[PDB]
This record gives C-alpha cells, structure tokens and sequence, in this order.
C-alpha cells in the first residue's frame, strides 16, 4: 500500500492515527501525504471532509475510510482488523460541481452546495437545461449530492437517497412562492448532465456554501449546478438505511 | 407495421382515431388490436394508464405514444404527420408490487399505494429484510420515477427525471408522537432494494395499483421493487421533462 | 345536581363508574343519564367524543369531566386514582366553566353536524373552495379537513396544520394532497378563520362525497354544497385546576 | 387633520407623494400617517411612529405588485385624497424582550438564529420547558405577519382579528438526540415563550427588515403586545382577497 491518515487532533484521535501507522509498519504499506491510495479519517463526518477537499485531485485513485469517535464505517476499537485487512472492495458515490462565474470559479461538493443573498431579497430565474423554469425568491436554494441528502437537504424537506444512485437533489430555503415568483415547492432530483443554472434579476452578490466553506462572491452572473464526472471511492469491507434508522429513528 | 388506437371514448378521441388508421390506410401498416408493435393512447395520462394496463404482457415489443385532447401524452390533436412520421424507443422504469396471503403480482407505471381498509394504519417497513420503522397514519405510497410528478408530488416527494431507475416512499398523514415515529422524508431506494410491509394488527388493506384500487383479504405481506420490466416509449422530437413540469405546475 | 356517568366498558372503567356513583350517594347529588348538569366520561377521548356526541343538544347546560388511566389525552385530567377527591370537588361544587369553540357543518341537497375536532371531505375529489361568499381556490386532491382548536391536535396535525391554544377561537381548513398545479391552484398553507367567517365547498363535477364528523363518516350523495363555521355552541368543562394545554402537548408528542 | 407621507423613494413613489400633498402636514405628530411604495415601506413608518400608535392611523399606497399593509392602487389616490378629509380596523403586535433589557415591537415577525454555527435553544413556555430545538433558528409571527416569512416556513394564515402569536421552526433537525414539535405553534395573549441559550449566547435577532447582533443574551421572551396597530379603513377589501390576490391569480390586473 501507499496510504495517509487524518486525525480530528484531539485527545483521543491522534493516538489512534499513531498506533494504526505503527500497526501498517509491520506489513507491506508505505505512508505518503502526496499519493496516497488509501486515506483513513479518524475522527468524524466534519474529519472526513477535510481529507476529501485535501485530495479532490486524486478522488481517481484513492479509497477513503472513516473512523468515527454516515461516512465512517469503523469504531476505534475495530482499528487492528481493520489495518490487517487493508494490509490483505471498492464502491463509489456522486459529487456536485459548482460554477461560478463573474474568471469563473468552480468547486466539489460531497454533501452540499447552497446559495443566499449578501444582504439583502434572494431573487434569481432558474433556468434548467437552458430553458427557464421558474423566478425563485426567498432565502436560497441548496444542491445536495446523494450522501449529502441526510444533512441540510433532510432539513428542508428534501428525500433521502440511496448514495448509490447518481443524481443532485435542489431543495428551497422559504420561497415566497406567489403568483409573482412562482417556484414548484418539490424538490428536484436530476440526473447526470442536466445543468442547473442561476441568474440573477437584481443583486448580483451572493453567500455560497460549499459544504462548510461559506464564502461572499461579488458581481456573480450565474451558478451552474451539475454532477461531477468525478467520484468519491470508499474502501469497503454497507446496510444505508440501517445508518439512517440508527441516526433518525433511534 | 402492425399498431392499434386507443380512446377515451369522447367525441374527439373516437373521430382523430378513426381519422388516424384512414390515414394509417395510406402506407404499409397493418392494424391489430392483440399483437400491436405501437400503441397510440388518444385522451389523457388515465387513458395512457389504461392502454399500458391492457398490454402489460407484451411490454418488451411495444412502444407507446400518447395524445392528450385536453405527462405521458406529448402530441397535440400534429396527429397526422406523425403517422407520416411513423424515431427513437425510450424506456422509463416500473415498479413491481407483490402480495402474499397464492402471492399476486402488479405493474405500476405511476405508483402503488397502501391503505387500511377501515380503522388504523399501522404497519412494520422492512427494508432489505430488516426492520425500519413502524408507521401508523393513514398509508404509503411507493412511486415510479414518471410517477412522482403525479399523486406523489401532491404528498411532498420528490419530482424525479424519469431516466433515473429508482422507486419513491411517501407517507400520507403520519402519526408522529411519543412511540410512533417515522422518518418523515421522502425515501428513494434503487434497483435491487426491497420494502416489505408487513401487517401488525389488521390484515386487509386497499391496495392501489395506478388507477385501480382492490381491497385484498388476510394480507402477510406487500413486496415493493423497482420492476425488471420497461415501458417503451416512441420519441419523435425534443419535448423535456422539466419543461413538462413547467408547463403543468409553473405556468 | 344531576349527572351522569358513560365507560368505555371494561371492568375497570365500569368498576370505577360503580364506586363514583356510590360515592355521589353521600351528597346531594342525583343520576340522570336524560338531563344531566354533569357528564363524566371514564376511558380516553373517543370515550368522551361518544359523550361529547350523545348531548349535543343541551352544551348549554352541561359541564364535562373526563377521566383517563394513563396517557391522560387532551379532553381527560383526572386520571382514576383520583375519583375520591373529585367526588369530593365535585360535590362541593368548587370548579370553574371553560369553554372550547366547537365547528359547525352544513350540507345541503339540508343537515347540520356540530365536530368537536374536526369535519372532513373526501369523494375524483374537485370542489369550489368560496370564503365569505368570494371565490377563493379550485382545489383538486384527496379532500379537506377542517379542524377545531382543540382539534388541531389530531388529524389536523398531520396534515401539517398548527397546533393552537384551545381557548382561541377560530377553525383551521387543511388540504389533503392538493394536486395544486395551474388548473388547480391551491394556497398550500392552512388557513385559520375567526368566528362568522364561511368557507363554503361547491361541488364541480361529481356531487357525492364521503363526510367525516369526528369519528362517524356518512355518504352525502348529489351533495349541493357543504358550509363550514365556527358554531355559536361551545362545550364547557368543568375544571378544578389551572389547565396546562402546552404541557400537554409536550407530554403526548415530546 | 394632521397628516404626513412616506415614500419607498423611487420616481413614481416620490412624485406621487408630492403629487398627493398637492391634492395639515405635520411630520411631528400626525393623525394619520401614509405609506407609499411597499409593504417595507409601511414597516418603516410603522416603526417611524411606535410611541404614538395610539393616536395614528396607518394608511398605505402600493406603487407595485399587491402588498398586504399597502392596500390601495396609485390610480385611487385622489379618490383617497377626498375620502381622507373612515373608521379603524386594529391588528395585534408582538412583543419581544432581550435580557442579557432591551424591548422591541413588531408587526411582522420576530426571528432567532445563530451567529454562526449551531443553533440550539430550550424552549419555554409559561415557565416549564417544552422542548430543546436544533435547528437554523424559529420565527414568531403577529397575525398579519402569517402571510409573510411565516407563510414561506409552513405557518398557518390567521385572519388578523385573531389576537395570537404564531411559532414556527426552521430547518430544524430531527434525529435521536434533538426532538421537536414540528408543527408551527400559535399561542393566545398572556403566554409567554422564552428561548433560552444552552451552549452559545450570540443570536441573530431580527424585527422586520431590522436584523440584530447580541452578545451574551441569558433569555428571549415572546408574547402578544398589549399595543396594537390602527387601520385608517375606507372601504371592504377583506384579508382573504388580499391573501387570493397575492398567492393564488389576480385575473383582473
């Protein structure tokens, strides 16, 4: 193997990070921080993410892991079969692309990407394979991955989705939903290479969210939502609505 | 080739069908009304509905076409240069609902939803065998992806482009209190995944396949899977999804 | 005074409706099933919607108990192993009245129901929905429910309505899966209406319709229309304590 | 009587504001006070005016799309301008306290959110605790606010004489740690809701279109003002047509 580890940095997470790499010296694996083809995370959801944005340039040959203290398979105390098993199952999830243009500028998403106003009324026409479909105001809009529908997009109202399915889900935040700015209430599920595309009618600058980074872009002329040609590879050695009735149900 | 017409039996669905086969009189195209190659539903979706339900058992040779007079109906009274028209086959996924007591099987091409038949709703939802919640309120609805424009929507799924092979659950009025809880989301489960309803107290149920409802007795269980089974449809020109959705919800 | 005491009918509701009359023999107090001041309901709250439903007609001159063994409900506040005091409270005639709104339903060909929590409307359902004699909405979909406060609780909460304090008074209307699309356009939201308001349904289409008032569901055939208001009529219950509604409501659904 | 004008400020709010003077000014003390441009900008003079909401009553010119403050069109505005030298239509106000006390009136909506991060309150009402809430904040609504932010969140419309307040959540989160009512809340006069900080102390606090920063709040308290609002009221244009109008078609504008 080449392979890296990510720790939350705390008490007991770092502990952890030191004893699996002194558990992969005794086997055939060589850590590196530049190619690694097996990253494991240890410590949460929010860890996880970290070491994904670290890597969205070698999603096309890495396999993540978790370790947790819905994207940590592993509990700490399984972390030895864990490291021999690696020693000796691959399945890959959706992202979202997110485009902005002004030199536009894009990004990866694994949960979500969501849109408000600076300051002031979030208004913007919808427009969906180049064709408009609605004029939306209110307080934004969020573009959810597969594995990111259990998140803010549950919030809103959004479906769970099976990650296995290659999809992006858009959920309203507060539409006014008038006759003036008519929106279709539901979310929306759509498939590989459908665009989704935000104009906006007066503002111009917006809060964006791409999973925790929220970031102001100013004089912004459109939001292009569409799938990733590219995917996310977790390490497998996977029971989604289990997890789901373990988390919400009890 | 070998087709057949349906109607809703008004007077214009009766008259541009006749005037479509003296039309199909024309060319080499012979009409049948057991063995069709096409199928043309003149009236509505529930007419579309009902041709599918009339040739489920010859779904693999078929391609439907649909045309509304007044989500599956895409042409306009345009009718006859389509015959001159008469090209892509699209197909849109289906969903299979199976009952055990001799276990019965239905197609669906919209949904399929649950019901008690008098009194309260309360039913185990297992998932790939294992239990998932326990839902009390008045039912379920299991929808296709063409579907969920459909009743569906009107219970807060999601609307979904019908190219994506996946079936839809939505609760209808859930009872969410101190020991009935439920997840309340919209839930969208892929090929090969099984819900299993499985009864807690009563035993009959209403069960709804599309248009038709069937009340069925001493129920043990209700299989919801997507089907391996397409419907095809026969695609002439550029008419989108969503802009079909724009058109019904938006405008 | 006059009361009456109505059971669920297991033995130990009729037990305990034994030992209170016995315990009514002590005072002034006289059984009168015909025209009681005081009913006391023993079971749950479909035990009290039958008592709520038998005496209809004299709300005016009834106070209303209820009493639930365990999970009190929200028209119960004592619970059984309390009777004694109560027999005692009741005797002595401390109490005071409290008044919760009631609905009004009208359906016309004409017959008239009054619901304690809601009335509903169901068949392809297509109805003409007209407030205050003005048009408002043609709805398509499952049907309507309209709900009293008190109602709010039940069936109106899971269509997605607001729970609300029973001392307001008001009615709230509720969709039951609108289609909500442009031939059908629908407000979406409930709807919460003050005393003297109408909302009128009219039919479009089809004339027969399925009406649900509480429990009891009756098949109206070439219904002309169906009105819905606050009634003038209010149910009074007899209380002997400072009624927690919210606590209540964290108790059955928290 | 004494009057004055407000004016959203564009051109044709402006000039119709001029136009109407044309058609005693008093800026200080008015009997009646005039809106025109939009439903923000009678909030505006709303708030312009709270320590004589007594002695006022409120009028409004709607200068584009229907507003639910600002009833009447700009072609009417001379018939208003005779009609004005009527009799009063009053709307409930929601009170709102800060303790850390600073006390705040408002004719749409209260809202509570984080500053940033997470969002978790304990919910009290009348003095015993109801729930703990996760989520991206709660709003409160007067009765003629249910037809604005309240609307879009799932809130119930109330006709307006209904004298409550309303509670709703937003985005809140469901799971096996955080259980909430769901269901939007409205409460009577005399009862009072305080939200209570568990963790973080620093909310977002906004009064219709004027959002706050508090350090350190200890409580929020929510309850029905005892100060209302007057209507200056000179014909019928009821509320469920103004709600139809807005949501539903106008077919004949």
């Amino acid at each position: 193997m080449k392979y890296m580890i990510t720790s939350k940095g705390d008490e007991k997470s770092d502990l952890l990070r030191l004893n699996m790499i002194a558990g992969f010296g005794e086997y055939d694996m060589e850590y590196d921080d530049v190619e690694p083809e097996i990253v494991i995370s240890i410590g949460g959801d929010g860890t996880f993410l970290s070491a994904f944005h670290q890597y969205e340039e070698r999603l096309d040959e890495i396999a993540f892991i978790g370790i947790h203290t819905f994207y940590a398979d592993w509990r700490p105390a399984e972390a030895d079969k864990l490291v021999k098993l690696l020693a000796k199952q691959k399945v890959s999830y959706a992202l979202l692309k997110t485009t902005v243009k002004y030199k536009e500028a894009t990004y990866l998403a694994l949960n979500e990407s969501t849109v408000k106003s600076s300051g002031g009324p979030f208004v913007v026409d919808v427009v969906i394979n180049d064709i408009h479909f609605e004029r939306f105001r209110g307080d934004g809009l969020c573009m959810s991955t597969p594995s990111g529908t259990t998140a803010y997009n549950k919030s809103l109202g959004g479906a769970l989705m099976h990650p296995s399915i290659e999809a992006m889900q858009l959920t309203e935040m507060a539409s006014i939903n008038n006759r003036v700015y008519r929106t279709i209430g539901s979310p929306l599920v759509f498939p590989k290479h459908h665009v989704v595309s935000l104009q906006p009618v007066n503002d111009k600058d917006f809060q964006i969210s791409v999973d925790h980074l929220s970031i102001l872009h100013r004089d912004v002329q459109e939001i292009r939502y569409e799938v990733s040609a590219k995917k996310i590879h977790f390490a497998r050695f996977f029971p989604f609505w289990r997890r789901v009735h373990d988390s919400f149900i009890e």
